[PDB]
């Protein structure tokens, strides 16, 4: 019952597309609960909405895709050369696929599971790991969450009601488990710290808080953004830049002195799933023993995910023509073992993180539910009536393909950088249906980080650029690819422009901003011409000059009569044998355990009196 602030009575929850992490803050680990709900096929209208898409794929692809994969193969040839080895390659034996029926002795292939005890009873819904053994000739699988936000676009819900009912039944499931054994009636004994994305939907967060308090009936809820948690999870003191690669999205933000820098936040619309898709496509393309591979099927997906989870690498020293194998488990058959060979497919796949247009090509365009999305309108200011979610400059820029990393000359980069505060201004109160609603962000990871970094400095405290370039956390379940930190460093260094490489840029940019201020400022009398309307351009052309004057000055200043100071690229993975997927929960559970949380719990009464308004007063970030 009673509402003290004590870590015993707290539950930490970090939702996401793949799985919901959940447990008490003192737990060495959280329970990781798959983000699924399996629904009997007969309980749903399945005609008009249609797309019985759980049964179809494509080995042959477009020209544009073959081009890109060709380009990807050359990139691979080159790296390989630049260190190691090449061969006769693709020439094969899987063209003659030989299958070996196993007895019911399936020893473990990886992680925590072994042979599959399936579920045929289609008279109830099933949750989590249980939904995963739900044979999909009787069940459909829907997923309440899309990475910390609510999965609005799914076709298998018809209203927020449905969506929330199984959000609450998924959590209850989670909360009822061997290791944390919590029934709904005892829920009101517990506070929750909830992790939320860096660019959250205010309507979603608010809804979620409203449910945790008012339906599930928890004591009090505190919220934190992913990036900040991932810092408490590790070391929070510095200014750091978090890259977070999960299944659906990859998320990048910089954090400095306790706040997530808004204009650094990027959400790339690709992640581990896309790799899993690309990789299976790639094997199919190298004549893989299973040729009709129903991938958007629950059963085939689970295979594509297992292989890639086993086999993808960025480790050039381990790339060889080699002998792998897998067991294709049986909805209604005998377990069948196959044996296949592999060469480059293990790297081409993850390399698509740098050629993400390929990912767009191999998946269908979003098909969101307007009858659902209607019910969850985007939060607006109760006064002005304007979209009032956090709105990132970097996200806007990257989505639109306006990356400094794609700019050649030092002037245009500097002119845009000198322009930012205007573009962020035009952003916050534009005729702003502008800056695409529907568009997905497919910027390549390396160029994205650079943006995130560049904008986080110039829009806050420029001097921290060094700190940022030498604390890039790579976190998140999909980041467990080996040698990711290696290839990534290689690439930023290829791609980060020289102007944004000079360790003395900030000090320079800090000078240029001053001498530009000394033109609007220490000339507060109408410019030298007696009569003017355009004469702000004679000081706009003097701006343009002082730009080039210092821009040049700094380049002559750059020979330095010798050695050069230049930002590092320190990408830091967690140690081998720690789970990057779980840093975030860990961080949230660190918060849950200190003096701070106390000031940050929105209690029930809090909520009833004020509504979403308290987030203005009780919140670790400026709501
Ligand atoms: N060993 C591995 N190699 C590559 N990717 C992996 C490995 N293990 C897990 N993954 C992927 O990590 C991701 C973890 O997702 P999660 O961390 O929840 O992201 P989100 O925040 O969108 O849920 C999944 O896409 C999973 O496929």
């Amino acid at each position: 019952e009673i509402d003290l602030n004590d870590p015993t009575a707290t539950i930490v929850i970090h939702p996401g597309s793949n799985s919901i992490k959940i447990g008490f803050p003192k737990d060495d680990h959280p329970v990781v609960v798959p983000n699924c709900v399996a629904v009997p096929k007969k309980w749903l209208d399945l005609e008009n909405s249609e797309h019985v898409e759980n049964v179809c794929l494509q080995r042959e692809q477009s020209e544009e895709f073959n081009n890109i994969k060709s380009e990807m193969e050359k990139n691979f040839r080159e790296r390989m050369r630049y260190y190691k080895r090449k061969v006769p390659g693709n020439a094969h034996e899987q063209v003659v696929s030989f299958n070996e029926n196993s007895k019911p002795e399936i020893i473990s292939e990886k992680n925590d599971p072994s042979p599959i005890e399936w579920i045929f009873d289609d008279s109830k819904l099933y949750y989590g790991s249980d939904a995963l053994r739900c044979v999909d000739e009787k069940f459909v699988i829907r997923k309440p969450f899309r990475g910390g936000s609510f999965n609005v676009k799914s076709p298998y819900y018809k209203s927020l009601a449905e969506l929330i009912s199984d959000v609450t039944k998924l959590l209850e499931h989670a909360l009822n488990s061997e290791t944390l054994n919590v029934k709904p009636t005892k829920f009101n004994q517990y506070k929750v710290v909830l992790v939320i994305p860096d660019i959250f939907k205010k309507s979603h967060v608010e809804t979620f808080i409203r449910v945790l308090l008012t339906e599930l009936q928890f004591q009090a809820v505190a919220i934190i953004q992913e990036s900040l948690a991932t810092c408490y999870g590790a070391g929070i003191s510095t200014s750091t830049c978090v890259v977070n690669i999960g299944a659906a999205e990859t998320r990048i933000a910089c954090v400095d002195e306790g706040t997530v820098l808004e204009h650094s936040a990027i959400t790339l619309d690709y992640g581990g799933d896309d790799i899993t898709r690309l990789f299976a496509l790639f094997l199919l393309q190298s004549d893989f023993p299973l040729q009709d591979w129903k991938i958007d099927s629950k059963h085939g997906w689970l295979l594509a995910e297992r292989l890639k989870k086993n086999f993808t690498t960025f480790q050039d020293a381990d790339v060889a023509v080699q002998l792998y194998n897998f067991m294709n488990r049986s909805p209604n058959q005998p377990t069948e073992k196959y044996e296949f060979k592999l060469f480059d497919e293990v790297m081409l796949a993850p390399l698509a993180l740098f050629f993400p247009q390929i990912f767009k090509l191999i998946r269908t365009s979003s098909h969101k539910n307007s009858s659902l999305e209607f019910q969850l309108p985007e939060s607006r200011d109760l006064f002005t009536n304007e979209l009032n979610d956090w709105n990132s400059l970097s996200q806007f820029e990257s989505k639109e393909g306006n990356l400094y990393c794609d700019l050649n000359d030092d002037l245009k980069i500097l002119n845009r950088i000198l322009d930012a505060h205007n573009i962020i201004d035009q952003l916050q109160d534009k005729p702003e249906n502008y800056g695409n609603t529907l568009k997905e962000n497919f910027a390549p990871l390396e160029k994205a980080i650079v943006q995130s970094i560049a904008n986080a400095s110039i829009t806050a405290d420029v001097t921290r650029m060094n700190s940022f370039y030498s604390n890039i956390l790579i976190v998140g379940g999909s980041s467990k690819i080996p040698a990711l930190d290696f290839i990534l460093t290689d690439r930023i260094n290829i791609w980060r422009p020289s102007l944004l490489s000079s360790a003395s840029f900030p000090q320079f940019y800090k000078k240029l901003t001053k001498e530009i201020k000394d033109l609007e400022g220490h000339y507060v009398n109408a410019p030298d011409k007696t009569e003017d309307e355009n004469k702000q351009i004679l000081q706009a052309q003097i701006k343009e000059k002082i730009v080039e004057e210092l821009e040049e000055q700094h380049q002559n200043i750059e020979h330095q009569n010798g050695n050069e100071h230049i930002f590092p690229v320190s990408i830091i993975p967690p140690p081998r044998d720690m789970n990057p997927a779980l840093i975030i929960w860990k961080g949230a559970s660190v918060l849950a355990q200190i003096k701070l949380v106390e000031e940050l719990f929105i209690t029930n009464s809090d909520w009833d009196v004020h509504g979403s308004r308290i987030l203005q007063y009780k919140c670790i970030f400026t709501y």
